[PDB]
């Protein structure tokens, strides 16, 4: 699959420090 393939809201980013900083906002 892609490299962050983030399903918790469902969304891939080839970038960490992207998807990290909407891990903050995971409550
Ligand atoms: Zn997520």
């Amino acid at each position: 699959a892609a490299p962050y393939r983030c399903p918790l809201c469902r969304a891939g980013c080839p970038s960490l420090a992207s998807m990290q900083a909407h891990m903050r906002g995971h409550s």
